[PDB]
RNA sequence: AGCCAGGAUGUUGGCUUAGAAGCAGCCAUCAUUUAAAGAAAGCGUAAUAGCUCACUGGUCGAGUCGGCCUGCGCGGAAGA
RNA sequence: UCCUCCUAAAGAGUAACGGAGGAGCACGAAGGUUGGCUAAUCCUGGUCGGACAUCAGGAGGUUAGUGCAAUGGCAUAAGCC
RNA sequence: GCUCAACGGAUAAAAGGUACUCCGGGGAUAACAGGCUGAUACCGCCCAAGAGUUCAUAUCGACGGCGGUGUUUGGCACCUCGAUGUCGGCUCAUCACAUCCUGGGGCUGAAGUAGGUCCCAAGGGUAUGGCUGUUCGCCAUUUAAAGUGGUACGCGAGCUG
RNA sequence: AUGUAAA
RNA sequence: CCCGCAGAAGAAGCACCGGCUAACUCCGUGCCAGCAGCCGCGGUAAUACGGAGGGUGCAAGCGUUAAUCGGAAUUACUGGG
RNA sequence: CGGCCGCAAGGUUAAAACUCAAAUGAAUUGACGGGGGCCCGCACAAGCGGUGGAGCAUGUGGUUUAAUUCGAUGCAACGCGAAGAACCUUACCUGGUCUUGACAUCCACGGAAGUUUUCAGAGAUGAGAAUGUGCCUUCGGGAACCGUGAGACAGGUGCUGC
RNA sequence: CCAGGGCUACACACGUGCUACAAUGGCGCAUACAAAGAGAAGCGACCUCGCGAGAGCAAGCGGACCUCAUAAAGUGCGUCGUAGUCCGGAUUGGAGUCUGCAACUCGACUCCAUGAAGUCGGAAUCGCUAGUAAUCGUGGAUCAGAAUGCCACGGUGAAUAC
RNA sequence: CGCUUACCACUUUGUGAUUCAUGACUGGGGUGAAGUCGUAACAAGGUAACCGUAGGGGAACCUGCGGUUGGAUCACCUCCU
RNA sequence: CGCGGGGUGGAGCAGCCUGGUAGCUCGUCGGGCUCAUAACCCGAAGGUCGUCGGUUCAAAUCCGGCCCCCGCAACCA
């Protein structure tokens, strides 16, 4: 598909135990980076913040080339960790939780035409005060633009096209912002549906490194490695349900 | 210029095998029978089929078809 | 306020809140005389040395330079020592 | 001894407000309007890629261009400063069609109704309330329609303010 | 100063 | 209500099994599915979830839910500080 | 919230909804005190010679690769397991092969075991040629060795020191 | 199971040790003093050759006799005059020796030639109270060959503890 | 019988009290194996704590005044009864 | 394009006025201190002063030209 070529947006965010599950985000980001640099991906680090311990609470990363998102859907959701780790005195087995949205390119097509054919323009008597010049005059313009429903209104000064630039400007201006607006809302209504509350339910995958057992939710893998996994080589997770998916 | 005629057999042609087949787009834009036919200019079909023109015959039988230079005009040219 | 090109219609002159720019200095020498010389920019070769330091050769011709923003002029040099 | 730089230099020595103003004037010079033009605005046409299951031309139409009107903003100050009262509202209207409806027709991407576009035609009609002083606009409900403009953006020796 | 969670 | 006909012929389920409180294992997941009146289990060796076997309890009824009292002397007059 | 008082701040009386199976008081034993008293250790004081500045040797973390085998990874890991990686060791990878097997046992059949040598292949192996043919005779068999076939199994330096 | 590669890779950091940065020191000659060990599919006298690592021949010893095996710092004498220098020895090229079937990734040793960083070390940190620190040499386990590591032995040998 | 007066239901008007839902916005309360900042309380918790009151500050809180030990130390001063 | 402020480590400022020297802070990396983090300490990198030309013995500086960033870019009757 032509979508699939895309590029691909990845956020890594830590869930419970912000101290670990920072630590298992930067591990996730060397886990991705280990896995895209074994097929040329460019990794660029857009913004990482940091967290106490080591790694990173939030990380958005651009991976650009031919084909990334086509070849990431499936990582969008939540990934648990038992583990040992290291930020303790006592020695127990923990678990903390990681959420990964993937998003795709959707490229800005931004500022259409303002389309003046489409402009209704009322150039109309003026309200206010101070001189004959208002009554003799009009100096007063409002502009409708027609598919969005938008009415801008000048009044400011006593020639109209110095207004009508000051009108444009904010037709633009108002266009942009509730093209914009709607483009956030885009965005965080699928980054809602993807990146779940960031909790220990069971959520598509799990890590656990004392078992040496990968347990995905979704195609029961019992891959035994957690050595070939955890240095790039995700081929064996991702491709059997790539392969059930097409069948859908 | 009008008028009864013709305006073919493989071309379901190879093409991305779902079909583009004279006429979506590719390129080739063959060759015979030949009074004549472009493997096609248009209409119409999912594609066909079909309908005209290209061109060639015959009745007909005198002038006709298309460009250049200009003069005077036509329309565009609708107000309180 | 003043200087330079156009506007400005081939003598002089000529206006607009016209189009481009500068000056309110500097010089005891950059002035006078005498004597002598011709650059800019490229090419080749050469120790640091490299597109550009200096040198030798060749092209080139006053596109260089004339303290200064512009015009005219300059080898008989007004340019350089 | 003067950047007396307002630089042919009124003093050696000087900033502001007047809607409390006042006088001599000016259309030599502005505001409101009438006048000339039409950069702008509105409308019409030429070319044609393209949108439209095919198909530029049912309806649109980029890139470009040519015209009409004096309805908006504009430009110049030709008339007015020994006086032309301007906005909006009420009453009273008049005219042009670039027609909102009614009427007669053509194309349609018009099965009928309901439509889109275009031509002729000004004979008649062309809202009611809230807000805002507002023209205008939005809302609510009708209508067959809630037309655009000119007439000193009509009308104060007809009326408020 | 701090060192969150699974006896 | 009594007599005769025929043939074991037509007639057994429900809850629970870690403690309170009567009764044990195996298999399947794996803090997930889930149970639960309280303590609470399930994080790959579950007497606590689901299924099987076995047992326990009640019986044409068995569990759950709703209400009252007792235990609750946690409304104390009997019978508290 | 309501009533009353007060100039105000506010005071007095005084609920309900909802959540939890704890909250609390005394006291015991450990832990700790930047609480006190006492005592000890190159613990502090004094000095000596070092490390960290340089090169080499080794190990680890990290990066890369086919693997850079695995474990150890605060004192109590880092010239540690390893008292010694050219092959061997090797548990890792690439390529070629074997599967009741390289190793332990049972059944049936066949053959002294062994030695020398040659051909192809990286070699394992595959295909051969000679020689030797005993220790007890139920002599259709033995006590070892070797090859074939089937099942029991063998094997694992694979996971779990929770 | 076999052949090869890897465990030795390398932009970086850390730990532990050796050699140093020199004149109580380097070089050359002469010379004195040890303990603990190991040895037979081993130690390998003596003689000869090679500048050399070692090679050829070949006694003794499974051992208080035989071999490894000349101990070094220490002493005398001569030189070097405080310079990155006659200190230090990395890295590199050539010719080599031992082992092993094979030394190229990836062993050890010797010669020639080159001969860097380093001139006493930032924050900070380690061990020691005695024959100890520090310095110097030797042997063994591992092992066909392969340590500065480990184990063990010996020579000189302080200072401080109020 | 009819008329008229007195009692009088349904209903209407005016003004209050009480209660139930709803109401833009706002305040406090309770829960949440992870979010940000500070370490205020438990040792003398590193400024002893707590209560009442007034003020201040992002916040545990701080400051002043009054009360209480539901607080440690009292072999470091010197000299002692 | 016209006017103004400028272009100094990765970033913010001194330092330009008034010439003799590249400086400070935040940040990055690495090592210590702690069992670990924060704090603190140490070391390293980083800019030739946006670029070019001229005066000067000497331009980060004085002046001019070019490039880039930001702000003002026609209004009050």
């Amino acid at each position: 598909d032509p979508d699939d070529e895309r590029n691909a947006f990845l956020e890594v965010r830590a869930g419970t135990g912000g101290d670990e599950a920072a630590l298992f985000a930067g591990d996730l980001f060397r886990m991705y980076s280990r896995y895209a640099e074994a097929r040329r991906w460019r990794v660029e680090i857009m913004s990482a913040s940091e967290g106490e311990h080591g790694g990173y609470k939030e990380i958005i990363a651009k991976i650009c080339g031919d084909g990334v998102y086509g070849r990431l859907k499936f990582e969008s959701g939540g990934h648990r960790v038992q583990r040992v780790p290291a930020t303790e005195s006592q020695g127990r087995i923990h678990t903390s939780a990681c959420t990964v949205a993937v998003m795709p390119e959707l490229p800005d097509a931004e500022l259409p035409d303002i389309n003046p054919a489409d402009l209704r323009i009322d150039t109309f008597r003026s309200s206010g005060a101070g001189a004959q010049h208002v009554n003799t005059t009009d100096s007063a313009i409002r502009i409708t633009h027609l598919p969005t429903g938008i009415v801008v209104e000048c009044q400011d000064e006593r020639s109209q096209h110095k207004n009508k630039a000051k009108a444009l400007s904010v037709l633009g201006a108002r266009i942009h912002a509730a093209e914009m607006a709607k483009r956030q809302q885009a965005e965080a209504s699928t980054r809602r549906n993807l990146l779940g509350s960031g909790d220990r339910s069971d959520r598509n995958r799990t890590y656990n490194f004392p078992q040496g057992r990968v347990t995905d939710h979704r195609i029961n893998l019992t891959l035994y490695r957690l050595d070939e996994v955890m240095e790039g080589k995700l081929d064996m997770l991702i491709e059997p349900i790539i392969q059930e998916h097409q069948a859908d």
